[PDB]
């Protein structure tokens, strides 16, 4: 399964994001590795242009579902890997309730032996003293099930889900996600039936790192079939 073979072992991952939110331009690089046999990955991100104008947690979803563990009985529903090595384009719109929104476009594919997620994010309509720009979110993250549905139209998948971010002293700030993924190559892909990705994420910090950074650790497993 060409694509599948690509993920038998541990694969290094590189993430490159260029962003602009309300005119606050910034860049982030991440490096790590993942092992789809188990569905685990670890990534370390560094804000390379200065202190991030948005809270780290808000960028988690943006920063590689091909690393999900798809159980054997579900192998025929693994679109993400089926598109590799040429890759896929992942696009999203994330609306922070009562706040601005992020629009992202990324490309995920192999470069050499590394799996790279190269992103362009543009956010607007945000509120300066808002939870976002004001950095009032706690530095934590939750676990969720994200439902995946095919999209014959785009020849890929559609997905929608909400992320709940905890507010320092408030409730939570909702971040409503709309996602589309389409193959990059012209070859055939796997269009799966409806299912979901069970996703565990947690955030950490690195004792030796002086720059603004985030350590993201996760375990993701496909299910629902």
């Amino acid at each position: 399964s060409k694509g599948e073979e690509l993920f038998t072992g541990v694969v290094p991952i590189l993430v490159e994001l260029d962003g602009d939110v309300n005119g606050h331009k910034f860049s982030v690089s991440g490096e790590g590795e993942g092992d789809a046999t188990y569905g685990d990955l670890t990534l370390k991100f560094i804000s390379t242009t200065g202190k991030l104008p948005v809270p780290w947690p808000t960028l988690v979803t943006t920063f590689v579902q091909c690393f999900s563990r798809y159980p054997d009985h579900m192998k025929r529903h693994d679109f993400f890997k089926s598109a590799m090595p040429e890759g896929y384009v992942q696009e999203r719109t994330i609306f922070f309730k009562d706040d601005g929104n992020y629009k992202t476009r990324a490309e995920v594919k192999f470069e050499g032996d590394t799996l790279v997620n190269r992103i362009e994010l543009k956010g607007i309509d945000f509120k300066e003293d808002g939870n976002i720009l004001g950095h009032k979110l706690e530095y934590n993250y939750n676990c969720h099930n994200v439902y995946i549905m095919a999209d014959k139209q785009k020849n890929g998948i559609k997905v929608n889900f909400k992320i709940r971010h905890n507010i320092e002293d408030g409730s939570v700030q909702l971040a409503d996600h709309y996602q589309q993924n389409t193959p990059i190559g012209d070859g055939p892909v796997l269009l799966p039936d409806n299912h979901y990705l069970s996703t565990c994420s947690a955030l950490s910090k690195d004792p030796n790192e002086k720059r603004d950074h985030m350590v993201l650790l996760e375990r993701v497993t496909a299910a629902g079939i």
